[PDB]
């Protein structure tokens, strides 16, 4: 029988420390009841990995927020590859595979890298720096809504757009509540920058529009598919970035240990995704009566999934608590696994590297000389502010 836990996992108190409360959640039982939103939950990686892995059992398309679609109304209209299921999900999952490609990198990884080193450089000419909004902000700022061919202006919304996204598939608190009230402005800038008029010939938006010429989907279909990469693409990557820099930060040895070897970049970023996980919780809902983890669940029930927890599960991961740049980190969920796995992951992975490689070739120490303040959020984890000094090599 299955324990209750009145612990909160979208209250301030959990983002500030989380650690122990997942380390309950998990050792708990391998499903647990959340009293305070009466929903099942599940923190272990062998659970996590499962549910992913079997989206015919736990269907998303009933919304993989807390808010069950099947029951309310959603607050937007569904995305066309999150809130989805194969089949209707496999078309519009197969063109943004397209749109970025490994062959799509290719092509603007110089870009990518040139525009890191160049960030790095400017940030060692000052010396004490904001880690969040002069990089990890500030560089997925200066390539990515490019590459998406975005106009300048609006761009300000570009990251408060994000937060609501995130904050909304969390349980109706203030956070989400709040974001909602005060979203009008944030869609309309969105609902315009989707549109084909607006995107700047040979980016991802443009790219997108590309496959209504075919067929391959319809124009309604079209402004929405740039609308994913709009909520997705962004603030993402600027809380990835800023969790590889804060560890970094706090491991001194390890970035040593990068910059004997800068290769190890892409992995040191890997592991930086398992080890913060800026993306901690998802939920899905079943379609059938589904025995798991010893338990049998009924029909039609949300499960939230702990991603960060599973990430850090003693169960599957040597000192999960540490972070090892050289550690084996296929397998961790930051990305999530499976039919649903991050389409994004190449442009993340790239953005991740060339910046850690430009800091491994550039930076011989990075020590936080400041207040620290957090970012709370229902989806997301990361940093608000940052302060480091950066010593040059
Ligand atoms: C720090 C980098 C990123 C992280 C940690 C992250 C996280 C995730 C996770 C955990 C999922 C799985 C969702 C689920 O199982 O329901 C996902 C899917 C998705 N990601 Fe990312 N993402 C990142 C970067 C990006 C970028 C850069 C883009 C756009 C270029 C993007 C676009 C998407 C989209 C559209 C989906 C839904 C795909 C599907 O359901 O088939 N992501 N992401
Ligand atoms: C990375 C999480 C995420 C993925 C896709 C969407 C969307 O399609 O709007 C929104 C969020
Ligand atoms: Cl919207």
């Amino acid at each position: 029988t299955i324990p209750h836990l009145a612990i909160d996992p979208f209250s301030l108190d959990f983002f500030d420390d989380p650690y122990p409360d997942q380390q309950t959640l998990r050792d708990a039982g391998p499903v647990v009841y959340l009293d305070k939103w009466n929903v099942y939950g599940v923190a272990r990686y062998a659970e996590v990995h499962a549910v992913l892995n079997d989206p015919t059992t736990f269907c998303s398309s009933r919304g993989v927020g807390l808010s069950d679609f099947k029951k309310e109304k959603p607050w937007r209209p569904p995305s066309l590859i999150l809130e989805a299921d194969p089949p209707a999900h496999t078309r519009p999952r197969a063109v943004l595979s397209k749109v970025l490609s490994p062959a799509t990198m290719k092509t603007i990884r110089d870009g990518f890298a040139a525009a890191a080193d160049a960030k790095v450089d400017e940030l060692l000419q000052r010396g004490c720096i904001d880690a969040i909004a002069d990089l990890a902000e500030a560089y997925p700022l200066s390539v990515f809504p490019d590459a998406m061919g975005l106009k300048q202006e609006g761009r300000e919304h570009l990251l408060p757009y994000a937060g609501l996204v995130f904050n909304a598939f969390g349980p109706p608190n203030e956070l989400r509540q709040t974001a909602i009230e005060r979203s009008a402005p944030h869609q309309a800038y969105v609902n315009e920058q989707c549109q084909r008029p607006n995107l700047a010939p040979g980016g991802f938006g443009a790219c997108i529009h590309a496959f209504t010429d075919t067929g391959e989907i319809t124009p309604d279909e079209a402004p929405l598919l740039v609308r994913s990469l709009l909520s997705a693409g962004l603030d993402t990557t600027v809380n990835g970035i800023g969790a590889a820099v804060y560890c970094l930060a706090r491991f001194p040895g390890e970035l040593q240990r990068l910059r004997s070897d800068p290769t190890l970049a892409r992995n040191a970023f890997e592991e930086a995704v398992r080890f913060e996980s800026p993306v901690q919780t998802f939920f899905r809902t079943t379609t059938r009566e589904v025995e798991l983890g010893g338990a049998v669940i009924g029909e039609g029930e949300k499960v939230l999934m702990f991603l960060g927890s599973a990430n850090r599960d003693p169960r599957r991961w040597s000192d999960p608590d540490l972070y090892d740049i050289t550690r084996k980190t296929s397998g961790h969920v930051g990305f999530g696994s499976g039919v649903h796995m991050c389409v994004g992951q190449l442009v993340a992975r790239l953005e991740g590297e060339v910046m850690l490689s430009a800091l491994a070739r550039k930076v011989a120490a990075i020590d936080i000389d400041g207040p620290v303040k957090r970012r709370f959020n229902n989806t997301l984890r990361g940093l608000e502010s940052l302060p480091v000094k950066l010593t040059p090599a």
